[PDB]
C-alpha cells in the first residue's frame, strides 16, 4: 500500500517525520546548540529514505550522515557516537548473563549442533557469579568511543549471531576479563574498570578468543625450519596452517635451505632453490585465513644475506615480471649481519654461498660469524662473488620499489638479548619486535598489551609517572594469567612458551601524549620525555616479575642470563638511566629474587587497536594533519582533533581553514594564519628531520628489552637519506633498520 | 542560523516535517485512499526545500508535484487543483468589495499615482450594492477547475498589485459581471450563477478589461486600406497600432495597393510593391503587445490572388532566405474567387494585374467579377499571364511547408452573407471566423462568446436542447449589452459597431459532447446530433434577437437584408432544416419585428478558453488520446481522462496502459486489449478521414451565418488529399478552405 516502514518491533507504520527529529534532539544533550542541526541530518536521511525500510537502517544512516556532517561542527562526532551506540543499545540485552547462555546455547541453525561460542568454564564460572559481576559493569562507557572506532570495533569484533551483532561492548571486554581471570573476581572488576576505562588494551586474538571455544590468546609466533628436506618444508608448512588457522602472525625463518644448482643425494638431482618454495607458502597465505576470515594470514620470510639465492628472493614481492616467479602476498625481510654492513661501507665484495656446503652457519653470530665467514671465503667453497655495493644498489630498489625487505640487525639483536644463554636468535615476528629464540624443538610464542598513553595526562600538563607503573603492574599480572590458560595450536609451542615465558607490552598514541603535554615532537623535553616514560614502564614491567617470582619462583631457564648476571637492558646500551627512580633496591630485590618473564617491553605497531581507541600509531608522528575517513559514498577530509580543539580557542579557525589546509596536505606552516606554535607542536612528519626521530629510537630503543617496529617516511626516493640513514641506525645500535619505506604521491 | 522557512505571515520556524503530511491528508477528503499517498509528495517536495524557502513556494512546487504524480492515479488532479486553489484562498482577501477597494486605491509604488485597475463608476456600482452581491458569490465553484486550467488561468488573467495576484477567480468573474450588467443586479447574479458554473465563458479580451479603466471588450477588428497612397498606408498603420494596444485581433485587406514596377505620378519613380510594406507590419506586428504583454500582437494579412506580388507574398513566411525579404511574424490569406478556381481546375491561363492599371476590381464578386476580370482579360491591359497549375502548386508549396496561407472563398463569402446590402466584404478577422464589411470608413468589430457544451449532457446520456436555447437567450442579452459598454479605441469603429451591431457567439468541446453522448465521431447520430444542436443555438439566437428587436427597434440598416426578405441562413445553403423545431412562428416574429444583431453565430478556435475550461479545441476532434502537460522540469504524457474513466471501469486499465499507448501516438486501436466501442468512440484525428468532418462542416456551417475555423490534420504532405481536399471544399460550399495544415513529425 503506502509508504510504510518496518518498525523494529516487527511491524509496518506509516511515515511520520516528526519521529526523527524527536529522537535526535533527545539525543542531542549537551552539546553546543549554535551548530548542532537535526534538520540538515532528517533532510539528508530522508534523501534515502523509501518504501519497505528498517528502521535501524534509518538510524545507521542517521549516524552515517552525522558522520559526514562532522566537518563544520566538532560535536557531530559526538552525535553520531552517540547515535551508533544508542542504536546498538535499544538493541541487544541489557543483562551479562542471558547473553552468555544465549551464546554457549547456541545451535547450528541448519544442522542442529549445540556449538557454542564461549565454553562451558566460562559459562559456569558467570553462573556461579553473576550477582556481583552484573553489578559491576558500567554501560556509561560505550558513549566514549569514536565513530570510526566503533564501527571498526563492530564489523569484526563483537560475536555475531547469524548476521546479527548480539554483544554490546562492555559485555565484550567483561567477556575478556572473564576470559582471563578465571577464578578471582577482584582482579576482573579491577581489570575490568582499568580496561573499559581505556587505559590497556589487548591484543586483538585476545579479543577474538577470550573464554570461547578454543583459547587462543597469543599474536605472535616464530617458526624455523625443521629441516633442510620434504619433510621439514612440509611438517614446517602444516604448522603455519596450524597457527595460521588460529589467529597468529607467523614469522619463519628460511636461512637453512639450500640454494639453486645444489646436488640431491637422494634422487640425483639439482635443487631449484627457494623461489617455488616461497610461491608456496604464498598459496597458503591466500587460503589459510586467521580466525573467521577476520584477517588474511600473513607470512613473513626471513633470510640472511649470505643466502645464494637472495637476488631472486629480493626480486620476488614486484608488480611485473612472469607471475610463476612472484610471490607477492608474503612478508620479505633480511636478517642483516655486521659483514654485509662493512662490505657495504668500504666497496669491498662479498661471498654468497650455499648452506648445503658450507653448514652451520646462520647459528654464528658476531665476531665467530666473522671468523666463520672468512674461513669459508677462504676456502674457495663459495659460489658466488658479489660485489656488496650492487647487492645494496638491489636493496635499495626493492624498498624503494614496494617497502619490502625489512632490515633487521643480526648481531645487534643476538648481543643486546636475555636470551643469549639458549644460542642464536635466528628470526623474529611479522611485525618485527619480537625477537625470541627459535629451534627445531622451541617454537616462540609471545603475548601483547597495548597502554595507552594520552589518559595518563593530568590536566596540570604535567605526567603522571606513578599511575603508569601501577597499571603496568596490572598489565604484567595480566599476561602472566594469560600464559598459563592458553590453548597452543602446535605441540612444540607450549613448551617453549611454559620454559622460558615471555611477555609483550606495547605503546599507542605518543604524538597524542606530546600534543596533551604541550611539547614539540623535535623538542627537548619530548627526548626527555619518552626517556623519562620508557624508564617508568620499564622499572614497573621489571618490578612487576621481580613481586611474581617473589611468589611463584622464576622461570626454569633463569640462571645463565645476564639479568642473573646483573646487566639489565640498559647496560647492553651502555646508557646509565637517569635519577628518576631507584634502580638499585631493584637490582637487589631481582638478585635475591629473580625475574618471573625473561622479555618484557616490545613495542608493536597496534593498527587496529589505535584504530579502535582514537590513538595514533605507536609512536610514529601523525601523517598529515588532515586525515581521510572511510565512509560508504564519503570518503572526506577530517582535521587533527586536538589541531581544531586549539584552533577554535585561538580564534584562527574559520569556515574555510579546512580548505586553506586542502592544498599544502596536512602542512599548516605554509598558512599565513599562524601563531608559530602549532608549526612545532603540529610538525608533519614529512616535515620532520628522520635522524631525530632515529636518535629518539636510540633512546627510547635503549630502554627496550625487545625490538620495535619503525615506520620510515621519506617524500622522494634519493639514495643518500636512505643509505645514510640505515648506516645511521646501525652506528646508533638500533636492532630494527626499517619496517617500511612509505613515499607519499 | 538553522533551516528556518518564512512562514506566510512573515515569521520564521524550524523545519518540522509533519506539517506538510498534516496539510495534505487535511486536503484529500473525498478522494480513493487506496492510491492517494501523502507520503510521496512529501518525499519529493523535501526533495526541493532548503532553508530560508518562503511557504507559498512549498505549496506551489506541493500541487506541482501533485500533477507530475497524476499519472499513478486520477485523484491526484483533483488533489493539486484543491492545493492550488486552497493556497489562493488562504492567501487574499474574502470579501470583494474591499478587493475592488484596494484596486481602485492603487498607487504606483514609485511615482504616486491613483493609477486605477478599475474605473470609479464599477466602484459605485459595486459599493451601492455590495450587501446583495458579496452574499451571492460562491467560493464553492473554485476547486471545479483543473490545474492547468487554474496556472493558465491565473499566470495571464488574474489582475496583479506589484507581481502578487490579488484576484481569487470568483472575484474575476464577478467583476465580470458587474462589468458587464451596469445598473442591474438580477441580470448579474444570473449572469454569475450561469458563467461561474461554468456554461458559458466570455472571450479574452472581456476577461481583459471588464469594468477596468479602459474598457476594451472586443475580440475581433476588420480594417481595409484607407487609399493606396503613403496617407493612406500610415494612417491604416496607425489604426492598427492602437488597436493593436486595445487588445484585439486585426486583419488587413491589402488588396488595393499597387504593385511592383508600376508608375507614380507624383515623384516620378516606380514602387517597389508589396515586400517591404509587409515587412513594416512585420516590425510593427513585434513592436505593440496586446494589452499588457499578455500576447502578441499579431496581424492577419489578406490578398485576393490576381495580384501582381502574389508570388514574392507566398514566399513571403518561410525559413530560410534572405531576412529582408521575409516577414514571418504575420499570419498570410488568400481571398480567392472561383475563377481561379476554375482555371486551377481546367489547367488554363491566369492573368496577374495591377490594380493602378485595372482599378476597383476587389469590390466586385461573382459572376461580376467574371465580366469585369474578363473585360479586363480581353484588353491586354494585364502585365503578367501564369498557368493557374503552376500558381497552385506554389500555394501547396507554402502550405507544405509553413500551414500559411489560409485559404477563404470569395465568392462563397459574399453570396452567403447578411451583409449583402452594404457592398462586398472584403476580408476576415484573423481567426478566419468574423465575415463582415469593411470601409474606408466603417472598420468592423465584433464581439465573442465561446459557450461549452459537455455541461449540457444529462445522466441520461440524451442531449437537453431546451436548455441551450434559454442559455443562448442570456448570452445574446450578454453581448447585446456587452456593444453599448465599449470604447472602441478608433473613431471609425462606434459607427460601425453602432450602425451594424454585430455579435458572435462560439461553442467549444464538441469533442467532449459527443464522448458523453457516447457516439462515434463519424456515426450517423454524430452528424444528426450536431445539425440538430446548432439547429437549437441557431434558433435561441434569431428568437433571442426578435425578442430585443421588440423591445429597442432593429439596427439602423435592416430594412434591405434578406433577413427582411426571409431568407434566412439555411436558405442559402439550399437546406430545409429538421422538424426539430417551429421555424414559421420564428419567421413571422422576424417578419413582424425584425431582428436586432446582423449577424449572430461564428465558432471561434478558442485556445486559451478551451485551455481554462479543460475542453478540446472547438469543434475538431482530438488530437491524440495522449497529451502533453508543460511542467517545470517535466513535460510529460496525461492520456484523455474520459478514455481512463472508461478504462478504469472496463478493467482493461492496467499499470503500464500508458506506456502501451506511448508508442502508438494516441492510437489506441493498434493494442490487443481492445473492447472495440472505444476504437469509435476515441477516435485519433490522425485516423479520421477528413472528407467526412468536411460534411460535418457543410452542414453545421450550413447553419452559421458566419465562417467558421477549420484545422486540417493531415500526417504527411500528398498533393492528392490537399488539392482534392480543397476542391471538395469548395464543392460542399464551405466559406473557409483551411486555418492550418497541420502535419504531426
Ligand atoms: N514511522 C516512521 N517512519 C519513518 N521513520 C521512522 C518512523 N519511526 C521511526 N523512524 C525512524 C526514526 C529513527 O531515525 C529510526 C529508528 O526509530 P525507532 O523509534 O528507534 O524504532 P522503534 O520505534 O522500534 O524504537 P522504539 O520502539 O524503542 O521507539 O527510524
Ligand atoms: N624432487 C625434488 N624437487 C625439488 N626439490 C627437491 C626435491 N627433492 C628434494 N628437494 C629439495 C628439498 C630440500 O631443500 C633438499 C633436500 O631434501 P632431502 O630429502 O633432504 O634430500 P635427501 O636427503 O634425499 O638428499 P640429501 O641427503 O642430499 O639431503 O632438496
Ligand atoms: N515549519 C515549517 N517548515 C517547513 N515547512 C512548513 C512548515 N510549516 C508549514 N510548512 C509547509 C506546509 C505547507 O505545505 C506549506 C504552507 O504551510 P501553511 O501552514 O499554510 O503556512 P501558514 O502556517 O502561514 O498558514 P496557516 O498560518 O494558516 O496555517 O509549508
Ligand atoms: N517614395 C516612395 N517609396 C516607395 N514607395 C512609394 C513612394 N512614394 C509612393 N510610394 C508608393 C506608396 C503607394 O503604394 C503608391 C502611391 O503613393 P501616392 O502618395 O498615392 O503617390 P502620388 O499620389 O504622389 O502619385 P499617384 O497619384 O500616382 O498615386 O506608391
Ligand atoms: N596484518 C596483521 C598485522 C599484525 N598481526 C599480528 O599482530 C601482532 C601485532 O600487530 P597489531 O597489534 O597491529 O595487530 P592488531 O592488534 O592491531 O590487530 C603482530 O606481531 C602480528 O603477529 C597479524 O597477524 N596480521
Ligand atoms: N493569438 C491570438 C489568438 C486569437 N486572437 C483573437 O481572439 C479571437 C478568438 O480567438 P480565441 O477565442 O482563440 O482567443 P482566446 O479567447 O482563446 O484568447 C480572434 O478573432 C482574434 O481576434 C488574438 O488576438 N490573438
Ligand atoms: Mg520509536
Ligand atoms: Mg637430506
Ligand atoms: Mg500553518
Ligand atoms: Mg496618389
Amino acid at each position: 500500500s503506502h509508504m510504510h516502514v518496518i518498525k523494529r518491533d516487527g511491524r509496518q507504520e506509516r511515515v511520520m517525520f516528526d519521529k526523527i527529529t524527536s529522537r535526535i534532539q533527545k539525543l542531542c544533550y549537551g552539546l553546543n546548540m549554535d551548530f548542532v542541526d537535526p534538520a540538515q541530518i532528517t533532510m539528508k536521511v530522508i534523501q534515502g529514505l523509501y518504501s519497505g525500510v528498517t528502521t535501524v537502517e534509518l538510524d545507521t544512516l542517521a549516524a552515517e550522515t552525522a558522520a559526514t556532517l562532522t566537518t563544520k561542527h566538532p560535536d557531530y562526532a559526538i552525535l553520531a557516537a552517540r547515535i551508533a551506540v544508542s542504536n546498538l543499545h535499544k538493541e541487544t540485552k541489557k543483562v551479562f548473563s542471558d547473553v552468555m547462555e544465549d551464546l554457549y546455547n547456541y545451535i547450528n541453525p541448519h544442522n542442529g549442533k549445540h556449538s557454542p561460542m564461549v565454553a562451558k568454564s566460562t559459562l559456569d564460572i558467570v553462573l556461579a557469579n553473576k550477582d556481583r559481576l552484573n553489578s559491576a559493569i558500567i554501560y556509561d562507557r560505550d558513549f566514549s568511543y569514536n565513530y570510526f572506532g566503533f564501527k571498526t570495533l563492530e564489523r569484526s569484533y563483537l560475536l555475531k549471531i547469524n548476521g546479527k551483532v548480539a554483544e554490546r561492548p562492555q559485555h565484550m571486554l567483561m567477556r575478556v576479563s572473564v576470559g582471563i581471570h578465571k577464578e578471582d573476581i577482584d582482579a576482573a572488576i579491577e581489570t575490568y574498570n582499568l580496561l573499559s576505562e581505556r587505559w590497556f588494551t589487548h591484543a586483538s586474538p585476545t579479543l577474538f578468543n577470550a573464554g570461547t571455544n578454543r583459547p587462543q590468546l597469543s599474536s605472535c609466533f616464530l617458526l624455523s625450519m625443521k629441516d633442510d628436506s620434504i619433510e621439514g618444508i612440509y611438517d614446517t608448512l602444516k604448522q603455519c596452517a596450524l597457527i595460521s588457522k588460529s589467529a597468529g602472525g607467523i614469522g619463519v625463518a628460511v636461512s637453512c635451505i639450500r640454494a639453486t644448482g645444489s646436488y640431491i643425494a637422494g634422487t640425483n638431482g639439482n635443487s631449484n632453490g627457494l623461489v617455488p618454495m616461497l610461491r608456496v607458502y604464498n598459496n597458503t597465505a591466500r587460503y589459510v585465513d586467521q580466525g573467521g576470515n577476520k584477517r588474511p594470514g600473513a607470512f613473513a620470510i626471513y633470510l640472511e644475506p649470505w643466502h645464494l639465492d637472495i637476488f631472486e628472493f629480493l626480486d620476488l614481492k614486484k608488480n611485473t615480471g612472469k607471475e610463476e616467479q612472484r610471490a607477492r602476498d608474503l612478508f620479505f625481510a633480511l636478517w642483516i649481519p655486521d659483514l654485509f654492513m662493512k662490505r657495504v661501507e668500504t666497496n669491498q665484495d662479498w661471498s654468497l654461498m650455499c648452506p648445503n656446503e658450507c653448514p652451520g652457519l646462520d647459528e654464528v653470530w658476531g665476531e665467530e660469524f666473522e671468523k666463520l665467514y672468512a674461513s669459508y671465503e677462504k676456502q674457495g667453497r663459495v659460489r658466488k662473488v658479489v660485489k656488496a655495493q650492487q647487492l645494496w644498489y638491489a636493496i635499495i630498489e626493492s624498498q624503494t620499489e614496494t617497502g619490502t625487505p625489512y632490515m633487521l640487525y643480526k648481531d645487534s639483536c643476538n648481543r643486546k638479548s636475555n636470551q643469549q644463554n639458549l644460542g642464536t636468535i635466528k628470526c623474529s615476528n611479522l611485525c618485527t619486535e619480537i625477537v625470541e629464540y627459535t629451534s627445531k624443538d622451541e617454537v616462540a610464542v609471545c603475548n601483547l598489551a597495548s597502554l595507552a598513553l594520552n589518559m595518563y595526562v593530568t590536566s596540570e600538563h604535567t605526567y603522571d609517572f606513578k599511575k603508569l607503573a601501577e597499571v603496568t603492574k596490572v598489565v604484567v599480572r595480566n599476561l602472566n594469567k594469560i600464559i598459563d590458560i592458553n590453548y597452543y595450536p602446535v605441540p612444540e609451542a607450549c613448551l617453549s612458551n611454559k620454559r622460558h615465558r615471555p611477555i609483550g607490552i606495547g605503546v599507542q598514541g605518543l604524538a597524542d601524549a606530546f600534543i596533551l603535554m604541550r611539547y614539540p615532537f623535535e623538542s627537548a623535553e619530548a627526548q626527555l620525555l619518552n626517556k623519562q616514560i620508557f624508564e617508568t614502564i620499564y622499572y614497573g614491567a621489571l618490578e612487576a616479575s621481580c613481586d611474581l617470582a617473589k611468589e611463584q619462583g622464576p622461570y626454569e631457564t633463569y640462571e645463565g642470563s645476564p639479568v642473573s648476571k646483573g646487566i639489565l637492558q640498559y647496560d647492553m646500551w651502555n646508557v646509565t638511566p637517569t635519577d628518576l627512580w631507584d634502580w638499585k633496591v631493584l637490582k637487589e630485590k631481582i638478585a635475591k629474587y629473580g625475574i618471573r618473564n625473561s622479555l618484557l617491553i616490545a613495542p608493536m605497531p597496534t593498527a587496529s587497536t589505535a584504530q579502535i581507541l582514537g590513538n595514533n600509531e605507536s609512536i610514529e608522528p601523525y601523517t598529515s594533519n588532515i586525515y581521510t575517513r572511510r565512509v560508504l559514498s564519503g570518503e572526506f577530509q577530517i582535521v587533527n582533533p586536538h589541531l581544531l580543539k586549539d584552533l577554535t580557542e585561538r580564534g584562527l579557525w574559520h569556515e574555510e581553514m579546512k580548505n586553506q589546509i586542502i592544498a599544502c596536505n596536512g602542512s599548516i606552516q605554509s598558512i599565513p594564519e599562524i601563531p608559530d606554535d602549532l608549526k612545532q607542536l603540529y610538525k608533519t612528519v614529512w616535515e620532520i628531520s628522520q635522524k631525530t626521530v632515529l636518535k629518539m629510537a636510540a633512546e627510547r630503543g635503549a630502554f627496550i628489552d625487545q625490538s620495535q617496529s619503525l615506520n620510515i617516511h621519506i617524500a622522494e626516493p634519493n639514495y643518500g637519506k636512505l643509505t645514510s640513514m640505515h648506516f645511521y641506525g646501525w652506528k646508533q645500535g638500533l636492532k630494527t633498520g626499517m619496517y617500511y619505506l612509505r613515499t607519499r604521491p
